[PDB]
RNA sequence: CGGCGAAGAACCGGGGAGCCG
RNA sequence: CGGCGAAGAACCGGGGAGCCG
């Protein structure tokens, strides 16, 4: 219905909040790219460890290529309800449709656990 | 002072008007590049037959590089008093800092005699 | 019609956080 | 204090006349 086509699975809210929290914390020791241009290049260049996509992107066409791209490059991705939260999580002043963790820093294990839960959705 | 350093020699008013009438005619006969970006490239690419530099360009750094470039590339150049005149003559709606003839069309004689006039000064 | 635009519109690639009053 | 900016600022490269209300 209201959700655009590019949202391919439901991410429980607690999993979303863990993921947003880890994305904000990874900036302290690892490296994130933020925004759809850099997110897309991060995946295309083989650099993405975890891609975040906001569910409320409108027009959906801005991020709609990302899930199929991630799947082709075997990059895990997770949805978050709000591009506002996503922009806050990555530390910028405007909404953010998509982001990528590219260096996991000190959070390798927590991101690993999160990725295995994502897999467990489908 | 008041003219910027890039005005390396004086050009008389009969000649600047000669140069601007010629420029306006070469448009429907040959080819003109208009604007500093296109004029620099024409000189660098070896395509410029006559470049026009307005004397009232503020800031001067917009065009200051052009005279030594023209000399390096063996390209004659002429100063005209007004970038508004220069704009009107290349048929655009805004001021124009510099321009270049790239083909003389059917006005090869009037161009040559002006070029020899230019050579005569300094 | 005004405002802006060759001191470089649109558009494209690089870039990745400031620009303006 | 506002307006705008990750739906991509500044800037570099290509482009060469439109963009906006
Ligand atoms: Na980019
Ligand atoms: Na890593
Ligand atoms: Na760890
Ligand atoms: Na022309
Ligand atoms: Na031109
Ligand atoms: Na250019
Ligand atoms: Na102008
Ligand atoms: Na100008
Ligand atoms: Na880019
Ligand atoms: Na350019």
């Amino acid at each position: 219905g209201p959700e655009a086509s590019y949202v391919r699975f439901e991410v429980p809210e607690d999993m979303q909040n863990e993921a947003l929290s880890l994305l904000e914390k990874v900036r302290e020791s690892g490296k994130v790219k933020k925004g759809t241009n850099e997110t897309t290049k991060a995946v295309e260049r083989g650099l993405a460890k975890l891609v975040y996509i906001a569910e409320d992107v409108d027009p959906p066409e801005i991020v709609a290529h990302l899930p199929l791209l991630c799947e082709e490059k075997n990059v895990p991705y997770i949805y978050v309800k709000s591009k506002n939260d996503l922009g806050r999580a990555v530390g910028i002043e405007v909404p953010c449709a998509s982001a990528a963790i590219i260096n996991e820093g000190e959070l390798r294990k927590e991101l690993g656990s999160l990725v295995e839960k994502i897999k467990g959705l489908q």
